[PDB]
């Protein structure tokens, strides 16, 4: 019974193999068949490559070494090789090309989340050249997939040798028969087959697959789109910053680039962002996933003035000065959507560009009230209910549990009514005690809201919506601006209380305006539509944010 | 009696002034005396000028306010204006020029440390050109020197308007006559003057400042050269990673750019790098400044092997995993020198750039045991006084004030003879209990090392050194390997442990090597010779690490 899956890397897990460059060379070079791949391997367990291999000289050290190969090889052959002839170039341009195999790392994903332990072995050398970040960079994507990592240079010991398939099986701590062997070369297959191992000849992924899902009894090709990489809390880079005495903020950081500063809504936390952190990192920046103030480790005080927009603003403002970044994008959604137009519109400086998620850019109406503006509107109801401080903390601390799966849920999935709200008498009147899971979210996620709202509750949190008059007076300041610094709005199509037509006039105020809207999306954009927050994101990020 | 000092930015602390590119602007275009400069102060107080000051209005949308302001100026004085005339362009080249006016900030920098409160007052708009970046640095790099920032367009008040002067006197929270006001417009000091403040009309920097040392009976003028900016603790991003379930890093975080890694040496902190820290982050690096495996607020297990280079490397590339980095530059002092040498022989895919500070890269014996290399030196006997566990530790944690005072010494400073150590039985047998306060720290400075060194004391630190054979073993590994990525070495003469001389082979290893020097230098390098460490290594960054 299979308990492990191990994956090569060179044409298994990375297309094209890097061993294939040394042939179509020849035949671009006319060069004799073989020749190439016959000074590569040159002195076989004595030779330059099982030195490189083992980890012995580096591969600088091993490319003069190759090159005095391969005139020895054109000697013999009787043939001369090219004027301008580089072996730093021609695998320059075979590892440059070589990129992840998508559908096979898919399915060591698929068998790693049905119980499976994954390990990549592969033969590898240790890479001084100066372009050797784009091979680190597609090792680092890769490993963070994989139980184990096992390189022949680290452990001195190589591919096709009989003690790298010893300490294989002592790393996975598994016997031959619970292990399935991919590899492309058929010489390195025979020791794990040999030992007992299952074994997979890899010569096209979908062949490969189809013998991987035979042999485990799992689903691997053609499966449904997966969701994108997600986040373990215990697993991501902490930061914590004192903004002010008695006010410090936590973020989630991961990846290198321009910084982009994810501001979450009501009521949540900067795990909302879990599937977009992996893929900005993975997309060349560098993502700073806030807890804002009120909010899971940040400091939740308990005067509501603490929460107005200039407060929160300023503070944002001194979490650059204090990190010492001159500038940020800025992509919020729902309540940190507000607080990103605000930021654009008060520190147009500190703002690279700025994104929001549901929350159109809304102007002060300075012949009205706030209190009456939101009266205007059946569906806002809920933000009378929030204004008396204690009645909705109350009701959302009473059962957290209840309060997420409650709230947490798909556009064909409601089980609250947010109209009626103040004369029903809560935000759960008629809303089951135990409502079921949604298909967004999972047990343990909501549990990770849960265990976040333990310390401070929901009083910081409420503040934010308990400022009106104190927020339209300093949005009134503004009211002879525009946005001009690089701005995305994104709409989704089933959010019921932001709907898409309350965005419609956001070109008078920023008319450079970029959009993007997704369909059959409820308010909780971010989780219910990952994929295509990504693409969104990613796109705009590239394009406008450099 | 002064208490407090005010400073304008244009034409006071930065340099230079924004308004005299209107006046070199008409010269160079051979346009009419003043006309650029009546076209800008246009409308007076109604005027596109006040309300782009006052925060009415963005730069952006001001740009076609002045554009007709000069073509009504131009129409009037019955002249024309170029073909190619751009308002944006003239300001995009005035600000890009205005820099920094250092003699200003010094003696801002040195009234401040003098108790003095300081702040800046200036008339500014919000910028949102495309390059609006190069300002918001500017900003940055100066306003974390004073207790106060007041922009003109976030009070919504202007100079000369006297309500923006009282305004300051509240934020100050003093009496007119204990401020000096520092502006070079006369009309911006007549309201701060007919208030009963200090009033200094900035034209030459030098007579402004014999002006201001005169009033406040402090020597700014002409005063030594300062250290550099160091790190209040309270003030940093702190950052978290776990690399293993029972081990945890702390960093100090501060700048964007390519990642640079700092490592201190032994019995050292993060706060080791203190002077480096801002200086590199200024210079356009993002640097995580390291707690090691041992110290301070990182993980202290108590195990031997948990100390070994092999393990501290691969919990080094397990950080930058954890944090989505693919490279980072690495810089090392002392014990952290090693670990870097080893980091780029080991994991060169991994390390952009190398850099040590008085530690030389010396390879493996292979026929000597490295207890035997040790005996070898007599300086190197407290290595062996190190090894037997608790011995060391007892003495060290006794009296955590005198175990710092008395190490961290400047080269003709010494109380502590490292020499004939077992023999005396001790690190501080024939050392005073209570040592003199070395030129190099404060007391401020030790008693950080002291609270740092309370939570888990010196078995980890000394674990360090308890590898040996462990190492040796590793390090043979490593023997046929040269180190070709980019490597700086730094030298400290008067470091009579670790002395030039020790280096001298390093190019046999390390064949592109650079090198740098500092002269009256002890052991304690960046704290010893800060300026010249962040000059070396700033210089070596531009180059090198790019
Ligand atoms: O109220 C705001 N968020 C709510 C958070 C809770 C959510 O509850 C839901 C959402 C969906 C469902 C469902 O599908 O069952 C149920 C409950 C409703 C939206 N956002 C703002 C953002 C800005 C600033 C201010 C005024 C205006 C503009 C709205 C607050
Ligand atoms: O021992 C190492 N650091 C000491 C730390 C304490 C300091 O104590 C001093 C220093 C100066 C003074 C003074 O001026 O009074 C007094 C005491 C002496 C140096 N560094 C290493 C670094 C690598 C790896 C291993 C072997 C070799 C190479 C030396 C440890």
């Amino acid at each position: 019974t299979l308990r492990a899956a191990v994956f090569d890397l060179d044409g298994v897990l990375a297309l094209p193999a890097v061993f294939g460059v040394l042939g179509r060379t020849e035949e671009a070079l006319a060069l004799p068949r073989g020749l190439l791949n016959d000074a590569f391997q040159k002195g076989g367990p004595e030779g330059a490559t099982t030195r490189l291999m083992k980890g012995e000289i580096t591969l600088s050290q091993w490319i003069p070494l190759m090159e005095e190969n391969c005139r020895k090889c054109s000697e013999t052959a009787k043939v001369c090789l090219p004027k301008n002839f580089s072996i730093k170039e021609i695998f320059d341009k075979a590892i440059s090309a070589r990129k992840i195999n998508r559908p096979m790392l898919q399915a060591a994903l698929m068998l790693r989340k049905k119980g499976f332990t994954t390990a990549i072995l592969t033969n590898t050398w240790l890479d001084d050249r100066a372009e050797r970040d784009g091979l680190a960079q597609l090792m680092c994507e890769l490993k963070m997939h994989f139980d184990f990592l096992i390189e022949s240079c680290q452990v001195g010991m190589v591919k096709p040798e009989p003690q790298i398939y010893k300490f294989l099986l002592d790393t996975l701590k598994a016997s031959p028969s619970e292990v399935v062997f991919l590899d492309d070369i058929g010489a390195n297959l025979k020791p794990a087959r040999d030992l007992g191992m299952v074994t997979i000849l890899v010569q096209d992924t979908d062949t490969a697959l189809k013998e991987l899902e035979k042999v485990t009894g799992i689903q691997l090709l053609n499966t449904p789109a997966p969701l994108p990489t997600s986040c373990n809390p215990s697993d991501m880079s902490h930061g914590y910053v004192t903004v002010k005495p008695r006010v410090r903020l936590h973020f989630v950081e991961l990846g290198s680039g321009p910084a982009v500063c994810l501001c979450h809504g009501f009521p949540e936390s900067w795990y909302s962002w879990r599937y977009q952190i992996p893929a900005l990192a993975q997309a060349g920046y560098r993502v700073l996933a806030m807890d804002m103030k009120g909010y899971g480790e940040s400091s939740a005080p308990p005067e509501i003035e603490e929460y107005c927009m200039e407060v929160l603003c300023k503070e944002m403002v001194t979490f650059l000065d204090k990190l010492g970044l001159s500038q940020a994008v800025f992509i919020g959604h729902d309540w940190g959507g507000m607080l990103v137009w605000y930021m654009a519109l008060f520190y147009p400086e500190r703002v690279r560009a700025v994104a929001s998620l549901n929350t159109p850019f809304i102007p002060a109406n300075p012949n009205m009230s706030p209190l009456e503006s939101i009266k205007a509107n059946p569906v806002f109801d809920y933000q009378l209910y929030f204004q008396e401080p204690g009645v909705a903390e109350a009701e959302l601390e009473q059962n957290l549990s209840r309060t997420f799966k409650s709230l947490f849920r798909a556009s064909d999935e409601s089980v609250l009514s947010m109209h009626k709200v103040c004369e029903a008498g809560g935000l759960f009147v008629n809303s089951p005690e135990e409502p079921s899971l949604s298909r967004m979210v999972t047990e343990e996620e909501i549990q990770f809201y849960v265990q976040q709202f333990k310390k401070s509750g929901f009083r910081g949190p409420l503040n934010w919506y308990r400022n009106m008059e104190r927020n339209w007076k300093w949005a009134c300041k503004s009211l002879g601006r525009k946005i001009l610094i690089p701005a995305l709005m994104v709409t989704a199509e089933k959010d019921f209380v932001l709907v898409p037509q309350m965005s419609q006039h956001m070109e008078d105020w920023i008319p450079h305006l970029k959009r993007g809207h997704i369909e059959d999306c409820g308010h909780w954009t971010q989780m219910d539509k990952p994929t295509e927050v990504n693409q969104i994101l990613i796109k705009w990020l590239d394009s406008d944010a450099r």
